[PDB]
């Protein structure tokens, strides 16, 4: 369907074993079973994994993860949110 370049580096930094764990949390917010969660529910995904950045970097993260602008986050865009702050500029 689609293939953003940001997803090429995201899965490149995440090991197959890591991406597997991130999937466990995906189904958590994916109560619909469609494979898409609300960017507003992401704030909850943070405290779940382990992150407490400034509310600012949060909003920017949403507009930086939706490279398509569909209005929803997908497992593919998830791996990006992880490498988003894990590899912002370091
Ligand atoms: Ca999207």
């Amino acid at each position: 369907a689609s293939m953003t370049d940001q997803q090429a580096e995201a899965r490149a930094f995440l090991s197959e074993e890591m991406i597997a764990e991130f999937k466990a949390a995906f189904d958590m917010f994916d109560a619909d079973g469609g494979g898409d969660i609300s960017t507003k529910a992401l704030g909850t995904v943070m405290r779940m994994l382990g992150q407490n950045p400034t509310k600012e970097e949060l909003d920017a993260i949403i507009e930086e993860v939706d490279e398509d602008g569909s209005g929803t986050i997908d497992f593919e865009e998830f791996l990006v949110m992880m490498v988003r702050q894990m590899k912002e500029d370091a």
